[PDB]
């Protein structure tokens, strides 16, 4: 289980960029220096980091790879965010947040690893109402595709959906979609596809023979031609909610 030290040599294991993350807390009106934050499937931190630097009160970020948590607070202790800002290892559907206490819940690229609708039941109850919940999640652009990329999602992400059908469970769930905006390609392809180029010429001959390499290499190829095929069907919407009652 090396995917996780291929990763650990890139910005981000997902797409998304600063201003993206930036334009998503737009939308949060709530926040002080008294707000609890938290960044569920925050990888190493990157947008954790970017968003603890425009945004004032203590994050919290959680992911289930000891790689990352490690990798997160020693980059928050350069950026001496280390006093607000702690990385914890864990696992999104075993949380022990207290009830209701949290002003944010932050996820980019990662809800899946839960299913969409059930991180919205879920977490919900680790939020103070009038609190926040902004995810970035992979969503269908149209009502056809093709079968290529479509059979591909089933195999990967079986909850992609479209984006009308993604707002009204986020009603459903009782939340109020506050703000909804699909991600530009520069998100997938800039920032996500092309850094994993040097990161393959150095992780693949540092461990020249490891068969799952090789094969982790065929992974990312694949799905970076999918999208720059199919890019026009589908990609990441980010979604910001907030709790009702
Ligand atoms: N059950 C779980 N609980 C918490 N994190 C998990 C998890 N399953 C997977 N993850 C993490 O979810 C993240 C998905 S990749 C996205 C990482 C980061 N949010 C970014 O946008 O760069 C990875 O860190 C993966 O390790």
């Amino acid at each position: 289980n090396l995917i996780c030290d291929f990763f650990l040599n890139t910005e981000r294991q997902g797409p998304g960029s600063p201003e993206v993350t930036l334009k998503a807390l737009s939308f949060i009106d709530n926040l002080t220096n008294k707000s609890l934050i938290a960044d569920l499937g925050c990888g190493t931190g990157g947008q954790t980091m970017i968003l603890a630097q425009h945004v004032p009160g203590k994050i919290t970020g959680i992911d289930f790879f000891p790689g990352f948590i490690e990798r997160f607070n020693k980059n928050a202790e350069k950026l001496n965010l280390q006093n607000r800002v702690k990385g914890i290892v864990g696992s999104m559907d075993d949380l022990s947040f207290e009830k209701d206490s949290l002003d944010l819940i932050w996820s980019e690229g990662a809800i899946y690893n839960i299913g969409f609708e059930r991180g919205l039941k879920e977490w919900r109850n680790y939020l103070k109402p009038g609190g926040y919940l902004a995810v970035s999640e992979s969503v269908w652009f149209t009502d056809q595709r093709p079968a290529e990329i479509h059979d591909f999602w089933m195999s990967a992400y079986t909850e992609i959906d479209t984006v009308p059908n993604k707002v009204a469970q986020i009603q459903k769930a009782g939340y109020i979609p506050v703000a909804t905006f699909i991600l530009p390609e520069n998100c997938w392809i800039e920032h996500y596809f092309a850094p994993q180029a040097k990161a393959e010429e150095i992780f693949r001959r540092k461990h020249a023979g490891s068969r799952i390499v090789e094969e982790l290499i065929t992974s990312n190829h694949h799905e970076a031609e999918l999208y720059s095929k199919y890019k026009a069907y589908y990609g990441y919407a980010f979604f910001i909610c907030k709790k009702g009652f």
